[PDB]
């Protein structure tokens, strides 16, 4: 149980690592208001290791839980909603999103994506940043915002996108990549000491 | 009977003591409290109240028979924005300003919204929460400008926005008098008990 990842959405961090094995756990998170994306996942993250901790699995070793958020940060917006995005998209969908942006001075945007690893003791946070422009639906409808996202200068949205594209421009993977070298830099450091 | 109305803002302390016109006794205290995110303001104030209410008891070392503590939450709906950002509208404002939000929805097909101010009370045991509500528009930044988003909140009908209003000219108006006189019902009311 040295690795545990908490979603019931998600089969990005399958694809994203083979050279460790990771646990998947749902439990349901509550998430506070704050400024930072980072706050509202690193408290995310204690939350629910504290949630493990307490629940079965109370006796054990060095245990890590990792929890990951997203937000959209609209620059004609003053970078609202960022990690409000979820409630934006619930009360207005992407077709909602980008009709509000087409009324404003310009479409350019940023998406952040933070991982967050809770070893009981010790907290680490990893966020990965992509600069885009939000654009009419396009693709895959069934991934949040992902069909209005136009990363870069790029002609596509993410939604357009599968696997072999998106992942270089995904703020998810950016991040991501962060976190597997420190998990593995911490397994490694394990092994040495056995 | 022993009320508590949490704030540390001096202007919302005065402003309920006029509203409550020495009907009850009402004590204020100063408690900062976390917001989680949920879709119903009216679940994010009531956690807050038995949050607020938690940290006072514990400190008190005391446990009487009636104990009512109150929280207040406002939110802003923004008729184009699909009802968004409702109880986020403070991450809206800090973010954008006033001015800011007043430019955004003037550049939507209305300026139509409503806002909600809700009182939660908790007694330890149970929580009963009152919601006020009025319609309005979004208009250019008009009176007091320190009181939020009141200065750009032009309710229905009216000519002027609630920084330009007095307190009489909010009677049976302003949200947070209609969810006021709710409150003060059903504090009034557990008082004939006592």
């Amino acid at each position: 149980l040295v690795t545990g990842n908490m979603n019931k959405k998600e089969e990005f961090l399958k694809m994203m690592d083979e050279e460790l094995n990771v646990e998947f756990v749902n439990i349901n998170l509550e998430e506070i208001q704050a400024q930072d994306i980072v706050e509202i996942n690193e408290h995310k993250v204690k939350t629910a290791y504290n949630i493990l901790k307490k629940q079965d699995n109370n006796k054990n070793k060095k245990r890590y839980v990792i929890t990951d958020d997203t937000g959209l940060f609209i620059s004609k917006l003053n970078n609202f909603p960022g990690p409000y995005i979820k409630w934006m998209q619930k009360a207005l969908g992407s077709k909602g999103i980008a009709d509000v942006v087409s009324r404003l001075d310009d479409n350019t945007c940023h998406a952040i994506c933070t991982y967050s690893v809770y070893d009981g003791k010790d907290v680490h946070s990893f966020k990965g940043i992509t600069n885009g422009k939000i654009v009419e639906p396009r693709g895959n409808n069934k991934f949040g915002w992902d069909n209005i996202f136009q990363p870069e200068s790029l002609s596509k949205t993410f939604g357009e996108m599968t696997f072999d594209e998106k992942q270089n421009l995904s703020p998810r993977f950016k991040a991501f990549v962060q976190l597997k070298e420190f998990l593995m830099n911490e397994h490694k450091k394990y092994n040495n000491e056995f």
